[PDB]
């Protein structure tokens, strides 16, 4: 699917380029392409990479956890980062937002006028709550959450 | 640090909650279990959140305290917990639970930490608790203790 390409492409954006990221693209597209499951073993071999930041684990670990048919504590962590206030004041305002959407593109247009930082308070706190939004919906979170990181590490 | 509270603490703790349930006999079931969990009769939780889950008359809300407590004092995180705590989601409640839930990461004491929660309302309070029950391990538990009881005082106080 175009969609699920573009996800990939986004998700992809953020890891560091080398070996790993072709193999974290094969499982991607396995996933995507309908194959295996057993996201424990997945989650398993995510947790335990060598060279991945955290918060690319955490987002790799709600992407998977979305695309995969039990919240792992290490995909908690990363996402909420240093709970700092506003950040949490923010994913709150972006959440209750993102509830009301329903399009792909309506929820990444409004999610990129939030923070890298706000936007990882507010996956995180989806992944708690997975039902609250469409597959869509939080696609386009997740994709708004990796331009502004990549943007992020941009400005240097 | 340890894992010691007092008994009198407790007893304070087990009347707050006590205070939202309806009487009747499951009421006396409801003390049973809280008690001899308080004192520690190696308690198992999935049985517990199970029967807790099961159980008629109690409100959602009611389940998702008790299941919160029980979590709280005895060694995989519920659904019905979540739903009933998080319920409605109205941002005003989420928005005041934010905030609470981050003054109480820097409180100590169960009043200390009810003094504040009580400054807030039922559905915040709820949803502050719901916000720590994914993450149990942002505040003490004393703390946690004192946002119960306040949660418990405000709705104890609207009925």
């Amino acid at each position: 699917h175009s969609l699920l390409t573009e996800v990939e492409t986004y998700v992809l954006s953020i890891v560091p380029s080398g070996p790993l990221k072709a193999e974290i693209a094969q499982r991607l597209e396995d996933v995507f392409a309908g194959k295996n499951t057993d996201l424990e073993v997945l989650m398993e071999w995510l947790k335990t990479r060598p060279i991945l930041s955290p918060l690319t684990k955490g987002i790799l670990g709600f992407v998977f956890t979305l695309t995969v048919p039990q919240r792992r504590r290490f995909v908690q962590n990363a996402l909420n980062g240093n709970e700092d206030p506003n950040n949490m004041d923010k994913a709150v305002k972006l959440y209750s937002k993102l509830k009301s959407e329903i399009t792909f593109h309506g929820a990444k247009e409004i999610a990129l006028s939030y923070s890298a930082g706000a936007l990882a308070s507010c996956m995180g706190l989806i992944y708690n709550r997975m039902g609250a939004v469409t597959t869509e919906v939080a696609f386009g979170l997740v994709c708004a959450t990796c331009e502004q990181i990549a943007d992020s590490q941009h400005r240097s």
